[PDB]
């Protein structure tokens, strides 16, 4: 029952609190200062997380021994030496910390395959952070974890349609990502190990005309690849009355049925225009889809609170969502601007699932960290 759900979670919190006490003497302990009572509590922690984790992280990759776990946790504490005690107790619940090689965590956790009124107080042309407003529809769209499949094309696509629905008055009801993963036309594909793109999301909408709610057909990564289900009579259709629009090809955008896409490289010497497009769509639709390169860039220890200064490399393998933006004056006195970005790696990653990245990036970058953005062009009627 829901009871043992909470018993196991309690034991995990207890285990995490014991470890943190032993990891400090406050100054961190050196690896040779590691006695056998830590070694047992580390191993038991990971033995817990494994029996309970639903993300497939530890189903699939080698568990570290006690010294691997110790180093994994030591590196997390270093990368977050400022975080309150509670922000750190939070990251310890990413099962990636039990991995012999934490890089394993994202090998199959990507999923982009490139083809070819008062709302204005919280989101406006200067500043946008709807998460500071605990009443906002968009803020009740909780972060999700795609598990150990390459399905980020679904999570970022469906989030974008979820915020569009929020902007039109609908409740913050989650779309079933699993329905999109398992329901498609064409040749059979390995939906767990081979990603795709928001184009296919739109195609699946056209072909099936139905999007159930998460609770009708809920997601777990091991269920990716099972047969497309019969729609049951009680299922909600979150694509009710939706239509797929189609705008004219513009000279610096890629337009198609249901989407407009913009590539940062095409705006290389006009990035203010690129920024202005994204802000407008974040304000109007609640978010955009963004293409980025995750591999060898982001991992379990990635800071979600510091404004990251990242270069792109002119490729992308992961879809995320830009959900807001802001300005900061950095330590060196310069005024700079960041995107707020939502990931589908669960809430123990980044800043409760989100991160910040400089819009323009450092000056030496030949390519922007944001490879492309994609906006859906659909119609739904306002909710009364």
């Amino acid at each position: 029952d829901d009871d043992e759900d909470d018993y196991t979670e309690y034991k995990l919190t207890e285990s995490i609190d014991n470890i943190l006490v032993k990891m400090f003497k406050s100054e961190l302990i050196k690896l040779e200062e590691v006695d056998d009572s830590l070694k047992l509590e580390l191993m038991n922690y990971c033995s817990l997380l494994k029996d309970v984790d639903t993300t497939g992280t530890l189903d699939n990759y080698g568990m570290g021994n006690e010294m691997d776990i110790f180093n994994n946790l030591k590196r997390l504490l270093i990368y977050h030496s400022e975080e309150n005690i509670n922000t750190l107790k939070n990251k310890f619940r990413n099962a990636a910390v039990c991995l012999k090689n934490v890089d394993d965590w994202i090998v199959n956790k990507r999923g982009l395959v490139l083809p070819e009124n008062s709302d204005n107080m919280f989101c406006n042309k200067e500043y946008c952070n709807r998460l500071k407003d605990e009443n906002n529809c968009i803020s009740n769209l909780q972060v999700e974890d795609q598990g150990n499949c390459d399905t980020s094309w679904i999570f970022a696509s469906k989030y974008h349609l979820e915020t569009i629905r929020c902007m039109k008055g609908y409740e913050p009801t989650k779309i079933s990502a699993l329905y999109v993963a398992n329901c498609y036309k064409g040749e059979h594909k390995d939906r767990c190990d081979e990603g795709s793109s928001p184009m296919e999301f739109l195609q699946i909408i056209e072909d099936y005309g139905f999007l159930p709610a998460e609770s009708n057909y809920p997601y777990n990564y091991v269920k990716v690849g099972e047969q497309c289900p019969k729609v049951e009579d009680h299922w909600m259709n979150l694509w009710d009355n939706g239509k797929i629009l189609h705008n004219k090809n513009e000279p610096n955008s890629l337009d198609g049925k249901g989407y407009t896409a913009y590539e940062s490289e095409r705006f290389h010497d006009n990035m203010d225009a690129f920024v202005k497009i994204i802000k407008t769509e974040v304000m109007n639709k609640g978010s955009v889809i963004a293409y980025i390169k995750a591999e060898n860039v982001m991992g379990y220890e990635f800071s979600g609170k510091k404004v990251q200064n990242l270069c792109g490399d002119d490729t992308a393998d992961h879809a995320v969502n830009i959900v807001g933006y802001g300005n900061y004056v950095n330590s060196e006195g310069e005024k700079k601007s960041y995107w707020i970005v939502r990931n589908s790696w669960g809430p123990y990653w980044g800043d409760e699932g989100y991160f910040k990245v400089d819009m323009y990036g450092p000056t030496h970058c030949h390519f922007n960290f944001i490879h492309s953005v994609v906006i859906f062009n659909v119609d739904l009627p306002m909710n009364n």
